[PDB]
């Protein structure tokens, strides 16, 4: 019942591979629906063509700023930043999908993929999904990050949508 979405990732325009995610709509339905909709584009805006702008090896890949492409933008499907739905799910290791924010109850469209266990984020970021296939593609993306998060090649979401 939980939706599955895919990203097709490119590096300086050259295809790299596909990552798929299970979205935990059973436990965080508003946050999963926001990500699902942005991935299909069905509201007229979303993740297709956006970049991963902040990559820190051993930590996480962050993306979803499809408005300003640098971490200062993005918007939810709700016409406003929305609340932290709950913190039932924890940051337990690589592959966790979690919302980036600007403090309590400021969720928009930016998200990150953990590449390690990041327990210090528990209770601060809403976990809402996990990598299902293609963790190796996230690992390949990680290698184009750096200590301060700057990417050495442009990492894009060349296509995205809903699977199954």
């Amino acid at each position: 019942v939980n939706p599955t979405v895919f990203f097709d990732i490119a590096v300086d325009g050259e295809p790299l591979g596909r990552v798929s995610f299970e979205l935990f709509a059973d436990k965080v339905p508003k946050t999963a629906e926001n990500f699902r909709a942005l991935s299909t584009g069905e509201k007229g805006f979303g993740y297709k063509g956006s970049c991963f702008h902040r990559i820190i090896p051993g930590f996480m890949c962050q993306g979803g700023d499809f408005t300003r492409h640098n971490g200062t933008g993005g918007k939810s499907i709700y016409g406003e930043k929305f609340e932290d739905e709950n913190f039932i799910l924890k940051h337990t290791g690589p592959g966790i999908l979690s919302m980036a924010n600007a403090g309590p109850n400021t969720n928009g469209s930016q998200f990150f993929i953990c590449t390690a266990k990041t327990e210090w984020l528990d209770g601060k970021h809403v976990v809402f999904g996990k990598v299902k296939e293609g963790m190796n593609i996230v690992e390949a993306m990680e290698r184009f990050g750096s200590r301060n998060g700057k990417t050495s090649k442009k990492i894009t979401i060349a296509d995205c949508g809903q699977l199954e």
